[PDB]
C-alpha cells in the first residue's frame, strides 16, 4: 500500500510515498525494501522497486540521488548526470521523476498551484539546520505563496532524540527553534515537522501538509534506521505528468 | 489491582508482578495507570503512576528500563554501565536487580528458575517472537529448562491479533505446526500469540507455562491496547531476585 499525500494536489502533478508493505525482501528488509546499500538481495530491491513503480503509475525511472546528509539541490535538466550528489532535487520538465530515499529522516515534498515545477527533499537534521529547504524553494520560479509542501513520515517528536549540540546548531540560526526541542537526561526530544515548518514560514512557504507519521513508532507500516539498525528504506516520489 | 500477581508456583526469593490501566492519576486517553513516558501523557502523571506501581509492587529498585525496538536482543543485566539498552528482553541473576518490559498488546513473558535464582523478562512482538526471542532468552539461563517457569502475561488475544498472510508465512516457514495457530479471517488471519510462544517454549524444553488466559483488546477496563487505541497508555511486567 501506498501513502498519497493528503494536499490539493494541482492538476499535472502526482506524488506518492512508499511503506514497507507489500514486496518481496526478507527480514531485516522486510518487505517493500527499495534500498540498494544497506545488504539486501539486490534482486528482491530490484523487483520492489518495479512493484512500487507499478503501484505509483510513474512515467519514467525516479533519478536516484547519492545523498550525503549535505544540502545540495540537483536540477533535473538532462539524463546523463555530472554528479548526484545532491540531498534534493528540482525538476520543471514533465515526466521526470523526483526521488528522496528514507528511513527517519524527513521526506519533503514540493510543487506549486499552477503545476509547473517539483522538488524532493531529504531532509536530515544536519541538512535541514543548514538550510536544504530554503535552497529547495529559492530553485522555484514560483513565488513562495504559491508553493505546497508535504511532510512525508519521519521519526517523530516522541522518538527523535538529539544531542545539546544539535539543539544548540538550531537556535544559532533561528531562535525560536527552541520550541522544537524538549529534555530528555542530557538530550532532547526533538520534533522535525516543527522545525521544517519554521524554515518555511521564514521562506514565506504556509500551505504545508502531512507531518502526522513516525517511522519509528509504526513498526508495521514503516523501516525506521534508529529502531533497526540494519533495516529496509523507503522513499517519497513527485512528478510533473 | 493496579497490579496482577501471576499464578505460578512462584519460588523462593523470586517477586514478580504485571500492572493494568488501573489505579493511577492519568487522564484519558491514558486513563490512569500509563507507566510509558514516549506516547503524550503528562510526564508528572507518568512519573506518579510508576511511583505508585513500584510501592504496591513492592519493588527493591526502579526498573532497568530497555530502549525496546521489537527485535530479538536479550539484555543481561551484568551492571550499570552497559553499552546499550537496545533490547527486547533482559535477564538478571543479581539479587535487587529489577527486569521489567513495557507492553500494550505484545506478549510479556517472566521467566525464572525453580531454585530462584535467575529471572528474565521478555516484549515478545510478533516480529520478535518468531525471530526466536524466547528461544534466545531461555539460552541465557545456566539452569536447565525442565526447571524454567514461564508466565505468559496480558497480550492481544487470538479473537483480536489480526495479521496478514505474510504473518503467518513467516511462522511457519520456522515450524509448521505454527499452522494450528491461525484461522482465516478475510484476505487476513487470526493468530494466536500464546499458541506460538507456548510452541516455541516447547521446542525448548520448557513445560511449565501459566497464564495466558487474558485479553488487552477485550478487558478495556483493565489494559491499554495500541490496536484498540493508538494513542494510549502503557503497561509492564516486572520480575526480580528478592
Ligand atoms: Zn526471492
Ligand atoms: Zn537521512
Ligand atoms: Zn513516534
Ligand atoms: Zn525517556
Ligand atoms: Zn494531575
Ligand atoms: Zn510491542
Ligand atoms: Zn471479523
Ligand atoms: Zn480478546
Amino acid at each position: 500500500k501506498l501513502i498519497v499525500p493528503q494536499w490539493p494536489l494541482p492538476k499535472g502533478v502526482a506524488a506518492c510515498s512508499s511503506t514497507r508493505i507489500g514486496g518481496v525482501s526478507l527480514p531485516p528488509y522486510d518487505s517493500l525494501n527499495l534500498g540498494a546499500h544497506c545488504g539486501d538481495n539486490p534482486d528482491h530491491v530490484e523487483e520492489n522497486r518495479k512493484r512500487l513503480f507499478a503501484a505509483g503509475n510513474l512515467p519514467s525511472k525516479p533519478v536516484w540521488l547519492e545523498q550525503v546528509h549535505g544540502k545540495d539541490v540537483l536540477k533535473l535538466t538532462g539524463e546523463p548526470y555530472a554528479s548526484k550528489r545532491a540531498d534534493a532535487s528540482y525538476s520543471n520538465t514533465p515526466g521526470t521523476v523526483c526521488a528522496v530515499m528514507t528511513a527517519d529522516c524527513l521526506p519533503v515534498l514540493f510543487c506549486n498551484r499552477a503545476g509547473t515545477e517539483v522538488a524532493a527533499v531529504h531532509a536530515g537534521w544536519r541538512g535541514l539546520c543548514a538550510g536544504v529547504l530554503e535552497e529547495t524553494v529559492s530553485c522555484f520560479a514560483d513565488k513562495p505563496e504559491n508553493i505546497l509542501a508535504w511532510l512525508g513520515p519521519a521519526i517523530g517528536p516522541r522518538a527523535f532524540e538529539v544531542g545539546a549540540e544539535v539543539r544548540e546548531a538550531f537556535m544559532a540560526v533561528d531562535a525560536k527553534a527552541s520550541a522544537a526541542f524538549i529534555q530528555h537526561g542530557d538530550k532532547y526530544l526533538a520534533d522535525i515537522y516543527q522545525l521544517a515548518r519554521q524554515r518555511l514560514a521564514n521562506v514565506g512557504v504556509e500551505q504545508i501538509f502531512g507531518g502526522d507519521r513516525c517511522t519509528y513508532t509504526e513498526n508495521e507500516t514503516f523501516f525506521s534506521y534508529r529502531r533497526d539498525k540494519t533495516t529496509g528504506r523507503m522513499a517519497s516520489f513527485i512528478w510533473l505528468i
